DNA sequence: CTTATGACGT
DNA sequence: ACGTCATA
């Protein structure tokens, strides 16, 4: 009805880099450019574990979580770059730094929420209103949207760019005619700005990215993945019913795990759109008040989670798995690795303080023990009063030492399969 | 045979 | 404070 909210109050973008770590490595080594390429961690065991894959390499079926030795079977010519290894562990510093390059460019256009090392949300609502005033009812040319897809169009040509343009033309013709709503116009100007943002990013870093533009974070994120790489996608409120009608529930953010599986199992459905049939109370009874409320609105393309003004990460941490045989079975060994972890952390904390005028005040220590399915066996915290690796490693050991079942002080049992140090609770410096 | 992040429940 | 989930 007239009083019914449609969740069209905001313009939100999600900008996500294509094959991020690969591009960073490609920029540094031109030999890797425009080639089937992947980035791995370590190399001894099975060639190393792949965590990023160029789109050339993806065409051969290489994916994330694949051992490099196995990827080579699919793609014999696969080029590999290795994550920096420091103090016996993976060091992601280059990418965190590359991340900052991108975040800083994005932050010139609008307030951003860093969502991961390679992506951020953008609230473009104010920016759109400002650009709209500047444009005096002056129509929007397709030249202003050279990489934009309008999801759901065309409707009513053989090549992809041909279909992109026709859908875009159909969309633009419906704004200029007055067939579309003002939210639609707002989304379009938002997409214009994102084109500019993405141009600035590539010019100034050499990195390409994709983007989604919509009315909320979830639709923005979903939209971004629709036309990767090097393209942006506008998902309108109107496109939602068709989009969601065959959209598997697991594809929506936060529903890719257990909750999503329970939604599918309990309700006996498969697609996001099928959720509209249930009342809010019904959804609440099965999945709780909060989730139920979120699911009722989300299946209608409505989501209110704000873009938090947070450009920097809330936490600074590092970890290392010691699986199977490599599990840490002595006290001396556990302490040595706590020191390696603490040294990297201290290095990152020190730079963080100089860069961002803040200090962590709490240190979180997490371990995993052999034979435990759970990712984390035990979590403990202590005060973080000094940026000193020796103290931090020593304190971390103090808070976890009790775990040691072994009767001998010299040996550690059950052996440790993971160590994790996280600096948290920042305050102004 | 990974290394991170953020959010939420109790 | 601690554990769990979700992301990738
Ligand atoms: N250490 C570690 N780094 C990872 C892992 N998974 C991903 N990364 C790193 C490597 C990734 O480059 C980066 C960004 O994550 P995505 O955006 O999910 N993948 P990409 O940007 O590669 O491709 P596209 O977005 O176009 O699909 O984070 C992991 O399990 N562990
Ligand atoms: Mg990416
Ligand atoms: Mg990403
Ligand atoms: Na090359």
């Amino acid at each position: 009805g007239p009083h019914m909210a449609t969740g069209q109050d905001r313009v939100v973008a999600l900008v996500d880099m294509d094959c991020f770590f690969v591009q960073v490595e490609q920029r540094q080594n031109p030999h890797l450019r425009n080639k089937p390429c992947a980035v791995v961690q370590y190399k001894s065991w099975k060639g190393g574990g792949i965590i990023a894959v160029s789109y050339e390499a993806r065409a051969f079926g290489v994916t994330r979580s694949m051992w490099a030795d196995d990827a080579k079977k699919l793609c014999p010519d696969l080029l590999l770059a290795q994550v920096r290894e420091s103090r016996g562990k993976a060091n992601l510093t280059k990418y965190r730094e590359a991340s900052v390059e991108v975040m800083e460019i994005m932050s010139r256009f609008a307030v951003i929420e860093r969502a991961s090392i390679d992506e951020a949300y953008v609230d473009l609502t104010s920016a759109v209103q400002e650009r709209l005033q500047k444009l005096q009812g002056q129509p929007i040319s397709a030249d202003l949207l050279p990489s934009t897809y309008i999801e759901g169009l065309p409707q009513g040509t053989v090549q992809k760019e041909g279909m992109r343009k026709q859908g875009l033309f159909q969309w633009l013709d419906s704004l200029q005619i007055d067939n579309l709503t003002s939210p639609d116009l707002q989304l379009t100007v938002g997409a214009v700005i994102v084109e500019e943002m993405r141009a600035a990013i590539e010019r100034e870093t050499g990195f390409q990215c994709s983007a989604g533009i919509s009315h909320n974070k979830v639709l923005a994120k979903l939209a971004c993945g629709l036309n990767k790489p090097n393209r942006q996608t506008l998902v309108s409120h109107g496109s939602v019913p068709q989009l969601f009608s065959q959209m598997p529930i697991r594809k929506i953010r936060s529903l890719g795990g257990k909750l999503g599986a329970s939604v599918i199992e309990i309700l006996g459905i498969e697609y996001m759109g099928e959720l509209t049939q249930f009342t809010e109370s019904q959804l609440q009874s099965h999945f709780g008040e909060k989730n139920g409320s979120w699911l009722y609105a989300m299946c209608r393309g409505i989501e209110h989670d704000p873009v938090k003004p947070r450009q920097l990460p809330k936490t600074i941490g590092c970890s290392k798995n010691f699986p199977g045989k490599t599990a840490l079975a002595t006290r001396e060994q556990v302490q040595w690795w706590l020191l390696q972890l603490a040294q990297e952390l201290e290095e990152r904390l020190t730079k963080d303080r100089n860069d961002n005028d803040r200090v962590a005040t709490q240190l979180v220590v997490s371990i995993r023990v052999q034979g435990d399915k759970r990712l984390s066996s035990l979590r403990r915290c202590c005060a973080l009063t000094r940026y000193d690796a020796h103290k931090m490693s020593h304190d971390a050991f103090t808070v976890i030492k009790n775990c040691n079942t072994s009767g001998i002080q010299t040996e550690w049992s059950p052996p440790l399969t993971m160590l994790f140090l996280c600096a948290t609770k920042f305050s102004a410096s």
